[PDB]
This record gives structure tokens, sequence and C-alpha cells, in this order.
């Protein structure tokens, strides 16, 4: 579990993004144990430090609370959400949402499932499967109001990937580092043949890090076009920019 010093790190970085994690402090403990446990087995690797698993993860998908998105029973997507990020972060700190947690590769779902369960989440699932498949799916295709994404792809695929899950009004938030210039530039043609458009670009600092952030969110202004999203393999094979 978290150290004395881990807890107060996420105690100081929640207050510069504006958040009380005090009431929080256990669960991300708890699920800092998860991964150390998980990580523990594999014998290449290991866990990375308590400090940057606090900073670099926790905080980071925290970050995405610094956006006014949050609020009520929201259904949310977290596409490739891996070990849980930024999903797990963002429910127990906004626990009426209502999270599907996706990914294509089971044992990274089955994590995700004991993660829940171990930390007594409400209302969070992960979900085995392509998001370019579940996207054509009646019981996910254009039902979220929110969808978000870490390290999961450039933009110009990644909007592709996002987009469609979209209810018209819903909004997407694509997490990205320190440069976004070039990914952004030629974004807006492929947005709105999506039926989407660029919100906000939120930059800001990772709290106790001296590293910068960019929140990109993607608006569901019209509905996708039948297209969309291509068959697997072929938004990244064939971006649309
Ligand atoms: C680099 S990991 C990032 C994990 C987590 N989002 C994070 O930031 O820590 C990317 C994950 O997204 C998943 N992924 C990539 N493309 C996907 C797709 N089209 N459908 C479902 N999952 C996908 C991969 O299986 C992988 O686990």
């Amino acid at each position: 579990g978290l150290s004395e010093r881990g807890r107060a790190l996420l105690l100081e970085g929640g207050k510069a993004l504006g958040l009380d994690l005090k009431p929080h402090l256990e669960a991300f403990s708890r699920l800092y144990a998860l991964l150390q446990e998980a990580s523990g087995k594999v014998n290449l690797t290991a866990l990375r430090g308590e400090e940057e698993v606090v900073v670099k993860h926790f905080l980071d998908s925290l970050t995405l609370l610094r956006l006014p998105l949050w609020q009520g029973p929201l259904r949310v997507l977290d596409l490739g959400t891996g070990a849980g990020f930024p999903g797990l972060p963002l429910k127990i700190v906004r626990p009426e949402l209502e999270l599907v947690l996706v990914d294509a590769t089971r044992k990274k779902v089955a994590f995700v499932e004991r993660a829940i369960e171990v930390l007594g989440l409400k209302g969070a699932r992960a979900l085995w499967g392509r998001a370019e498949v579940l996207a054509r799916e009646a019981g996910h295709r254009e039902a979220y109001a929110r969808a978000v994404a870490r390290a999961v792809a450039p933009l110009c695929v990644l909007s592709e990937l996002l987009l469609p899950f979209l209810e018209v009004g819903g909004a997407a938030v694509a997490m990205k580092g320190p440069r976004v210039e070039e990914e952004l530039a030629p974004l807006p043609p492929a947005l709105e043949r999506l039926g989407g458009r660029l919100g906000e670009v939120l930059a800001l600092q990772l709290p106790l890090s001296g590293e910068a952030r960019h929140l990109v969110v993607l608006e569901k202004t019209a509905p996708t076009p039948p297209a969309y999203p291509r068959r697997p393999g072929v938004p990244e094979r064939h971006p649309l920019c």
C-alpha cells in the first residue's frame, strides 16, 4: 500500500488539481497494492516507483477533473484502459459516473474487473473487445455522454475511435503530453467528417512533476456517418488525417 509519504504526495497533488482526495486515500492505497501484487509476478519487469505511480498515473489520470464535465450519472467510456487508467482514478473520485472500461487485451480487462471488485466500486465494469467493433454495437454506438483515452493513438486515429461512441452533445477527452500542435494541425477537417469539433484544449502542468500536459476535448456536434469507425486496424493503418 501507499506509504505516509505516498499519501501526502497524492493529497498535495490533488489540492493542486482542486480536489480533496482525503476521503479517497485508502482506495488509491488499495489500488496501488493491487498494482504491486500483479507486477510482482512478472520476472523481467517491476512496477514503477511509488512516487512515479502517484504522480504520473494517479494524479495524471485525475487531471481530467480540471475539466467541468463529470457531474451526475454520466455514462463514460474509458477506451484502451490498460490496467485501468485513467478510468479507475476517475471513478474513485467521481462515484456517480457510469463507467465502462474497454480494452482489446483480455488479461487487462481481467485486472480491471478484479480492481473494481477489490475496491468495491459500483457502476463500473471492464469490457473485452476492440473499439472499432464495440462502436458498431447497438449497446454502445453513440450511447455515451463521455469517453476518455490515454496513451492509445494519435489524435487523427483516436478521434475515429472515440467520436462514434458519443451521443450528440456528448464529449470525449484525449489525454495528451507536452506537445500537441502537430497532431492538432490537420485534425479539424477529420473531426467534422466524424461529426465532432474541437472543444477546449486545456494546457496545464502535471502537479509535482514539472511536466506539461494537454487535455483535448472532442465535442460531439452531429451524428457520425455510417462509414465510421472503419474495421479493426483500419483507422491505425489508414488515418483520416
Ligand atoms: C499503451 S496502453 C495504455 C493503457 C492506459 N490507457 C494507460 O494510459 O495507462 C494502450 C492500451 O489500449 C488498448 N487498445 C489499443 N487500441 C485499442 C482498440 N482499438 N480497442 C480496444 N483497446 C485498444 C491496448 O490493448 C492497450 O492495453
